[PDB]
C-alpha cells in the first residue's frame, strides 16, 4: 500500500462523483487530518485558478501530475473544448491522476503522457498535434524546471503570451529558474507569495509570460 492509493481511496469514498471541487476538497482534507502530500493545496491552487480564469487557455502543458491534484484543479475551470495535457514519469501515479481524473468527471478534458518531459517535449509537435501552448504549470522535480523550459523553446511550443507558472520557487526553491525568467528579455514576470501547501511556512508561484525570442 502507498501514500497515494490512499489519497485515492479516501476521494473515493468521500467526495462526490463527477464533481471536482469535491476531490479538491477530500485530498485538502486528507492531508489536513492524515499524511501530508505534495500537491499544490488549497492556498496556492486560489493563485492557480486565478490565473487560469485570466488567460483562458486553450491548452495547457502540465509537468508533473503526481496525484492529479493540479491536473482536476485547472482542468475544471478550463472553458468547453479547451485541453489540459500532463506529463507523469512514475507509471503509479500516472495510473492514481487517471483515476482522480475518472472520479472528477474530467477525463475527457485531460490526456496523460507517460514519460519524462524531456522525453515527451520533443514529440509534441508530431506525435500529439500540437502548435504552441498558451500555459505551462511546472511542478515536476525542481532542478528541470530551468531544462525543461528551455526545451519547450527549443521546440517551438511558445508563443507571445505564453504564461509559464511555476511551483515552489521558494520552498524548496528553483534559484535557477528564477534567475532565468527574470534575467531574461523573453519573459515578463509576476511573484505570488504564499503558503506551502498544508502549513504555513512561505512558499510562491512565479508567473512568466513568454515575450518571443
Ligand atoms: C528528470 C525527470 C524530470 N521530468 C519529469 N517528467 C515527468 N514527470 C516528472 C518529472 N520529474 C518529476 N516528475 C513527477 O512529478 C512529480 C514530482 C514533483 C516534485 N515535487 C516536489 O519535489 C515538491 C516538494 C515539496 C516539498 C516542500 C517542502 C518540503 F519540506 C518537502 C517537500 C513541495 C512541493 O509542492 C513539491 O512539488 C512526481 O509525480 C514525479 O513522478
Ligand atoms: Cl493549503
Ligand atoms: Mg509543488
Amino acid at each position: 500500500d502507498t501514500k497515494e492509493q490512499r489519497i485515492l481511496r479516501y476521494v473515493q469514498q468521500n467526495a462526490k462523483p463527477g464533481d471536482p471541487q469535491s476531490v479538491l476538497e477530500a485530498i485538502d482534507t486528507y492531508c489536513t487530518q492524515k499524511e501530508w502530500a505534495m500537491n499544490v493545496g488549497d492556498a496556492k491552487g486560489q493563485i492557480m485558478d486565478a490565473v487560469i480564469r485570466e488567460y483562458s487557455p486553450s491548452l495547457v502543458l502540465e509537468l508533473g501530475a503526481y496525484c492529479g491534484y493540479s491536473a482536476v484543479r485547472m482542468a475544471r475551470l478550463l472553458q468547453p473544448g479547451a485541453r489540459l495535457l500532463t506529463m507523469e514519469m512514475n507509471p503509479d501515479y500516472a495510473a492514481i491522476t487517471q483515476q482522480m481524473l475518472n472520479f472528477a468527471g474530467l477525463q475527457d478534458k485531460v490526456t496523460i503522457l507517460n514519460g519524462a518531459s524531456q522525453d515527451l517535449i520533443p514529440q509534441l509537435k508530431k506525435k500529439y498535434d500540437v502548435d504552441t501552448l498558451d500555459m505551462v504549470f511546472l511542478d515536476h522535480w525542481k532542478d528541470r524546471y530551468l531544462p525543461d523550459t528551455l526545451l519547450l523553446e527549443k521546440c517551438g511550443l511558445l508563443r507571445k503570451g505564453t504564461v509559464l507558472l511555476a511551483d515552489n520557487v521558494i520552498v524548496p526553491g528553483t534559484p535557477d529558474f528564477l534567475a532565468y525568467v527574470r534575467g531574461s528579455s523573453s519573459f515578463e514576470c509576476t511573484h505570488y507569495s504564499s503558503y506551502l501547501e498544508y502549513m504555513k511556512v512561505v512558499d510562491g508561484l512565479e508567473k512568466a509570460i513568454y515575450q518571443g525570442p
